């Protein structure tokens, strides 16, 4: 169940927020936050501020050295793919940072 206990969850996603922020930490918190959208339950409003503050971060850290670029990639398109379930300027946002994960990534392998 979900929404028995909306404060547990907000509270696990803002501790995925802090760890993505430390390269030792990324790969299992962006794992854990990769997993967490796997559910199509994950995306509701009662969730999307801490959310999009987690993706927030992968935007910013995904391309940095010491970070796992396609997992922060693969992360923002399942994000992306739901993008419609979140406010306007929040869809065009994960639009906008899936985006430019995918750019760096392709020149990665160019």
């Amino acid at each position: 169940s979900m929404d028995r206990h909306i404060q547990q969850t907000n509270d696990r996603l803002q501790c995925i927020k802090q760890h993505l922020q430390n390269p030792a930490n990324f790969h299992n918190a962006a794992t854990e936050l990769l997993d967490w959208c796997g559910d199509p339950r994950a995306f509701q409003r009662p969730f999307e501020q801490s959310l999009m503050g987690c993706l927030t971060v992968v935007s910013r850290v995904a391309a940095q050295q010491g970070f796992d670029l396609d997992l922060g990639y693969r992360l923002l398109a399942v994000c992306a793919a739901n993008r419609d379930k979140f406010t306007p300027k929040s869809a065009a946002l994960l639009s906008s940072w899936c985006e430019e994960l995918g750019r760096l990534l392709l020149l990665r392998h160019q």
